[PDB]
DNA sequence: CGGGTTTTTGTCTGGCTTCACACTTGATTTGCATCACTGTTTAAGACAGGCCAGATC
């Protein structure tokens, strides 16, 4: 983790103050995007889509109806 | 060869943070057992008498 750090440091100021200076610190939604993007570009829409999920936050588990629309079709 | 340059770690004391977590008590969920009910014979094959029928002395 301290290795990761060292080792991203350089990068880590560079797209700090890009991004702060760019679309004004909002450092979330531009990471964000960057890394769905370059993961996407890797045809993983399957990891992109469930993490476009989790920072949305939605739905982990289904509702009755649903299990059992599932189980009598 | 043993000595020296990388990655990788310890490391600072502050203020920050999210969040587990104390401590009841009943209303829920969830797990795992029970429960009552269903199928409605043979089919090949070995051995033994027993009866009869044809052979034989």
């Amino acid at each position: 983790r301290r290795a990761q750090k060292h080792r991203l440091r350089e990068l880590k100021i560079q797209v700090k103050e890009f991004a702060d200076k760019e679309e004004g610190g909002d450092v979330k939604a531009v990471c964000l995007t960057l890394f769905l993007l370059a993961l996407r570009a890797r045809n993983e829409h399957r990891q992109a889509d469930e993490l476009e999920a989790i920072m949305q936050g939605r739905g982990s588990g289904l509702q009755p109806a649903v299990c059992l629309a599932i189980r009598v079709n």
